[PDB]
């Protein structure tokens, strides 16, 4: 579990939102794991605006925060797991890592701010759903 809290948004994986989250929706990918739903509350944090392939991210099953590099966001195979079929998340980034299910929703951090939070794993990889993409989460 986890979100990113910018502005008056609400920034979940769209295969852990609420139905309050559909209920007060803005915009969800079914190509990214992404939901973005409205907060009545201004949340703390920023996001990055960069091209960094560095950063550290939190590993729910270790209560650890991880040192990682990542690759750019691209479009990738994630193979079936016990729960989820094989198919195609977008705007993906990999790292060498540890990660299970309930870690989504982590956060990946690079000296810029939030730079996306944990979607897929498998084979000792940890997959990271970009959003340093979305501008429009910096304003109205
Ligand atoms: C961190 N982590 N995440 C997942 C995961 O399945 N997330 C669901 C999520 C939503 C979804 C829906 C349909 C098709 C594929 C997907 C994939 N990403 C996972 C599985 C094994 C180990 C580690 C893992
Ligand atoms: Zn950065």
């Amino acid at each position: 579990s986890g979100a990113i809290y910018v502005g008056n948004y609400r920034v979940v994986n769209r295969h852990l939102a609420t139905h309050n989250d559909w209920a007060n929706l803005v915009w969800e990918d079914s190509s990214r794991d992404l939901l973005v739903s409205s907060t009545t509350a201004q949340g703390c944090d920023t996001i990055a605006r960069c091209d960094c392939q560095t950063g550290v991210y939190y590993c729910s099953s270790r209560r650890k925060h991880y040192p990682v590099s990542f690759s750019k966001p691209s479009l990738i195979f994630v193979e079936a797991s016990e729960y989820y079929p094989a198919r195609y998340q977008s705007h993906l980034m990999l790292a060498v890592g540890h990660s299970e299910p309930g870690d989504c929703g982590g956060i990946l951090r690079c000296q810029h701010g939030v730079v996306g939070i944990v979607s897929t794993g498998g084979n000792g990889l940890v997959g990271f759903a970009d959003v340093r993409d979305l501008l429009w989460l910096d304003e109205e």
